[PDB]
């Protein structure tokens, strides 16, 4: 039966209200105070540069306490708003200073005096940053192969790694002085006249610099706390900052024994983390697992306030934000951070996990409906049917929550990887689709984005691009007499820039490793303190890099139509297609006609099916060649955050009918307008991809009529259809359930749409906030009925 | 029979005043101009950022070709003058600036002009320098330890590492351009996806840029050459100057041919070395052997020019100076750059070696007379006896030289290293005296003096000093009552002191391989190029590091007076001598006397000849129980430079009669005045010591006064001498051959006496450029006869 949802309490409407009434902006704050620190410091080894910079920063940074929070710890002075991380990256900054506030999506605010205040900063990391040296290390025809418009490894270029769930349980238990304890616990193991243990010994110590200025950090808001408090005209108001102040003291260094405790402590865990960097996809992942404990062992607490505090948690993770180049802001539109919480799924034993906060999650996004965090479910099995419909009831809310993974596929594609059983049944998301074991992997899940359909317009043109050759000279396709060659230039052309893709992320890596090791990230992520090395170092039980395939579809017709169309039809020569593509079908809409019609991808046809199938292949098995300076492993994905609307923009004409300059598919979803058989038998076309080879992760979108999830018969449609993709091997599926009219009203006047959600891919997002071409891109995706 | 010397050309004379005429001073040119090139280089990786400075070096430092210079190549527009080397240190001489000419013993002069541009150097080097990085790396006990008195680790933390002797033979043969394509051919080899080669690729590539870069420094050369020949009038010069330029535009990246070209070619790689790093001890070492093929195969050059170009040699090699700290030339006094070149020994075959060149520099070293090289010859049981006559010969002008060593006990210590027989065969010294397998290895064979009077002191005081614990609290003197506690105590006091020195030096080594790697020296020590890393990051086929103890005699005749005196006899009580200690000898001369009197080192008395050997080997086992970060150990050795004098002035009184302050003894010679019983006597005792575990080298010095040589016999008499010392397993003798009355003749009228030399330890000096204090302990030194 649908129980519906119940009504949050006015607090959380209010604090929602500031997120959403917020102008986010870019502050100068921490890019003045870690200039300063390095400028004190220069003297000293990277990792105690980096620990005591993050120990300046948080004794100086602004503390703010917004009005009726619960839990507390802001980032920014103005809610949803970005700081500076110089030390990754800053002349892009310094060249759109006078523009940000200029663009239509994603704008950014920024006062006169931070631009001024920001100059000193620009002159003082001029090839200080780990950007610079990562180019350093690559060879020329590494550059050149990177500004080829193939791929981009821009993500950990720019700015910050991230992409990581640390330990959060752990520090839960034992607190910063527990970290602290252990760290010097390890020192005297270590105390040694091998001189291997130097280096360690300077880790070690960063650890302990960096756990205690997070002691510190929490201390100023229980000040902050106090200091209201007593300004306070509201009993009621003045109780609620006198307990604030209170928690914020105990869990300043210990670890959590209450609910409101613990819920503050995940906090200041996941809030110092964004402010040591800013990579994105901090992902809290297992939340309902870790958190769980807490609240049974809470004798004294109602569930309509722990379902507050949650709620509390919801709204937080809105309050963080990343400023970004407009090029990458391209392919990360509508201020994402992709903070993925997963819940359900099966415990190390293989049984069930299902729990009283796994449902409290589900509530919580229907009480605040904000964008994050990206909330997700594991099924497998034997998960509870009324955990499966409670997830339907939510997905139609229309918000695109929750993400669906399949754990029948995930788990044994992790055992294949290198994590033991145990260790995979354990595993959460990362970012979009990313799996990991948490609290024990450094995985680079989103290290480049790769530019599928690129590789079929070079194996047409024989790696000629714009009277430039930029890719091998394979065979000229006005020679080719059969399909295989093709096959064989396509691999060719695959090979020479995915090679030079895992080499540049190879040389951000080691930059990273140099200029950025991290010692309050790394001391959350197991073996780090044990082998006394970063991250950045390789100290990770796991260690992976994750580049990204984008394209499947358009591959996967384009490849079908020129086997049938071409070579074994022989309805047009090769020499006419080549020449066809090049002018954009001008002038020869009946060839254009002729590819359009040829098989599509998404209608559960075989030879096309399996085209897509194969031409996905030569991406993946092209990656897992290749390892990184952490001793890791490469693995592929096949997902697109908002890419592939500028990747299309970017490529010409193909074979499968699309015009040049127009958006490529995402994910591993069909074509738009492609899918005319239904949403069962685009699943059944989905789940003939290899799933498991693609371990960093794929991605489906599919987008209902609300129709299709009215009553009990609707959610249990939709509970059907994912259990038969899921069974038959597929690794994820999401739904957007909107009114299309909706989307062209927002469109019009986004003044009245200001909290109308949307899925983009992977995560959902402000309408309002998204680029007219990301949000034409979603309008025209395919809209099924059950 | 004594054959007597020959006389050198008037062109030697000439180039020989504009050595001793020179006004030693400190050039600002090349701080000016690393200062510069490193401004650019901020986001390139160090190894690159050293070749690339290197490159703007030597295409821009003033050249200059001095009067009638057939060999050229000058560091300096003044001869005898210093360049400044910033990257390791720089703040000591910012301080010292107003007193560099104020110094009675080498004093440099540097313009007001240099002042002033020094002043932007000394701003941007500010934390950057290897010494300030070293320091960090020390833990604060370790920062505490280097600072007691008790061991110094300066030099390779103030300057450069050095101690080398590069593979010149095989350069020669195959010139820059020959190291350019090995370079070249291994980045071939090296063509892989392994992330491992990314670092590798960078350091072949800094090897290449800066052998290119020692190619254009020739052709500079080549170009001035000729343009100073246009403006000569003088025929015969005009024809030396012009064949000069032809020479310099050959060997500038090509191999030798002729002797000339490997004369010159030898000096161009020589004078680069000193270029890109100012570490000392950059050692020709087996010159006689690489070099004899050139003029063997010469069928056109006569005799006469083939002497008067090494000759030119010699005289180059006195034109390198380097300005120290005035704490650091107390070290060093002397202008010294510890220059070893030896000849004569066995080949790998375990054949004599012996040839004409190895008597041409025998020869040199009489025409010449200049401090520089430091002449040595290599001594085995099959030694031609006209050789060993011939050096006897040399001996007997009073140079100092040549240093001789030991081949039966040297060879040995270096298999038992880890050398092989054939590399051990075809050892060089280095420096003063430790021996090497000349381009194969990074040996660090003076990273420390370590004074082991000290450890006495901390003994008898229980690691009390000044009012503050420094040492351990080992059991207090006074409740001894057996000599085997005493040792148990000064072993534990040993044990601490040399752990931090070791330490200490492993933080200096990891910060010259994070900062300062060299390509150029690099590229010519074998496995590097193979290896594709620096010297600094463990390239070398051999690796270790050699600290220094000195004080051994006054340990012995220390040691075995409080057996005898306290412990044995009860002459007086550990109470009474350690009152005694710490007073001075004040109103307690009796007591003073019973020490002075007690068995002295140098008799041969084995008493306390067993002692001064079992003292030693105390430092020598501690020093043994460490590695350093290039994968190599540690060996110790027994030699002082001249500090011994600085040493003594830290140092209390001692058991064995010395007063406070007075200096210790030089390397493993007697103490001053103690050894009456013959030459014989002494040598006896100091081969009682274990040579073969020093093997970084030990030095044994003797004085003899000039009737001792006279005649044949005389000469018979010191090479039986030598013969008996070295029969018994001595490592290295030299011998002072000088009036005493004209040392004091020296001190009274300086201008007087120029161009007189005299051996300090392990190198010959202008005796009026030292300090009278080291001057009075040469003076005062045991002046034997046969």
């Amino acid at each position: 039966i649908s129980k519906g949802f119940s009504t949050q309490t006015e607090r959380i409407n209010i604090l929602k209200a500031q997120i959403l009434n917020a102008k986010p902006c870019v502050e100068s704050e921490r890019a003045i105070l870690i200039t300063e620190s390095f400028k004190q410091t220069e003297g000293q080894p990277a990792i105690l540069r980096r620990a005591l910079a993050l120990k300046h920063i948080l004794e100086n940074i602004p503390i703010t306490i917004r009005d009726q929070e619960l839990i507390v710890g802001s980032l920014t002075k103005e809610p949803r708003s970005s700081q500076v991380f110089p030390e990754f990256s800053n002349k892009w900054l310094q060249d759109e200073l006078d523009r940000l506030n200029k663009r239509t999506g994603d704008a950014f605010q920024i006062s006169e005096e931070s631009k001024e205040k920001l100059k000193d900063v620009f002159e003082y990391w001029n090839g200080k940053t780990t950007s610079e040296l990562a180019t350093s290390y690559m060879t020329e025809e590494t550059r050149e192969a990177v500004n080829c418009d193939v791929f981009t490894v821009g993500n950990y270029y720019y700015n910050g790694v991230g992409h990581v769930s640390v330990d959060y349980g752990k520090v839960l238990r034992v607190g910063f002085n527990g970290i602290i304890n252990e760290a010097k616990e390890q020192l005297e193991k270590n105390r040694s006249i091998d001189p291997d243990f130097i280096k360690k010994e300077k880790f070690l110590n960063s650890v302990i610099i960096s756990c205690e200025a997070a002691i510190t950090y929490v201390n100023r808001y229980a000040k902050k706390a106090k200091e209201i408090a007593d300004n306070t005209s509201d009993a009621k108001r003045k109780a609620e900052l006198n307990e604030i102040a209170k928690i914020c003291s105990k869990v300043s260094g210990e670890g959590a024994k209450s609910f409101y405790e613990a819920c503050q402590l995940f906090w200041f865990i996941h809030a110092i983390i964004n402010i040591e960097s800013n990579g994105h996809s901090i992902s809290p992942a297992r939340f309902d697992q870790y958190m769980y404990p807490y609240y049974e062992n809470d004798k004294n607490i109602t569930d309509k306030f722990a379902q507050e505090l949650i709620d509390c948690i919801w709204i937080k993770l809105n309050d963080i934000n990343k400023v970004r180049d407009e090029i990458s802001t391209k392919h990360f539109g509508g201020y994402p951070m992709y903070q993925n919480l997963i819940v359900g799924g099966q415990n190390s034993e293989g049984k069930d996990a299902t729990n009283k906060v796994s449902y409290m999650a589900l509530e919580a996004a229907v009480h605040v409906k904000l964008p994050q965090p990206s909330l997700s479910v594991r099924i497998w099995n034997k998960t509870p049917d009324e955990f499966l419909l409670r997830a339907a009831e939510l997905t139609r809310e229309g918000l695109g929550l929750p993400a669906y993974y399949n754990d029948e596929v995930i788990i044994p594609a992790l055992v294949s990887r290198g994590l033991t059983l145990e260790d995979a049944r354990d595993y959460g998301i990362i970012g979009c689709v990313e799996p990991q074991k948490p609290g024990k992997t450094e995985g680079w899940h989103d290290s480049a984005f790769f530019n599928l359909a690129r590789i079929v317009e070079l194996t047409i043109n024989s790696g000629f691009d714009k009277n430039k050759q930029i890719g091998p000279k394979t065979q000229n396709f006005e020679e080719m007499k059969s399909f295989d060659e093709f096959m064989k230039a396509y691999k060719a052309q695959m090979e020479y820039f995915v090679k030079h893709m895992c080499c540049a992320d190879n040389c951000i890596d080691i930059a990273h490793a140099e200029r950025a090791p991290l010692p309050f990230l790394s001391s959350m992520v197991d073996n780090c303190i044990g082998k006394g090395k970063s991250l950045q170092d390789g100290g990770a039980e796991y260690n992976f890099s994750g580049p990204q395939g984008v394209g499947v579809a358009n591959i996967g017709d384009s490849l079908v139509a020129v086997k049938k169309i071409v070579f074994d039809e022989n309805k047009i020569t090769p020499s006419e297609l080549k020449k066809t593509l090049n002018n954009d079908f001008k002038n020869s809409e009946e060839i254009q006609a002729l590819l359009k019609n040829a098989p599509k991808f998404g209608n559960d046809i075989d030879e096309v099916d399996n085209l897509a199938r194969e031409g996905a292949l030569v991406y993946c098995r092209e990656v897992n060649k290749y390892t990184n300076p952490r001793g890791g492993n490469f693995q592929p994905g096949l997902y697109p955050s908002s890419i592939n609307v500028y990747f299309g923009s970017l490529t010409g004409a193909t074979p499968d009918g699309r015009k040049s300059g127009q958006p490529l598919a995402d994910g591993v979803s069909p074509s738009r307008g492609c899918d005319v058989s239904g949403p069962t038998a685009a699943c059944n076309s989905v789940s003939k991809l290899d799933h498991f080879i693609a371990s960093n992760g794929t991605l489906f979108n599919q987008k209902f009529h609300p129709s299709a999830l009215k009553g009990d018969n609707g959610l249990m449609n939709l509970s059907s259809l994912i259990r038969s993709y899921f069974d038959q091997k597929g690794f994820h599926v999401q739904f957007n359930v909107i009114d299309k009219k909706i989307l062209l009203a927002a469109q019009k006047n986004p003044e009245k749409y200001q909290d109308l959600i949307v899925r983009v891919a992977g995560y959902s997002a402000q309408f309002i906030s998204l680029d007219k071409s990301i949000q034409n891109d979603i309008i025209a995706r395919t809209e099924h009925v059950m």
